[PDB]
């Protein structure tokens, strides 16, 4: 659950 969280922050980074 949480980490899904952190994993959209990179695939923030990934997404402009």
């Amino acid at each position: 659950g949480i980490l899904s969280s952190l994993w959209k922050k990179l695939k923030k980074i990934i997404a402009k």
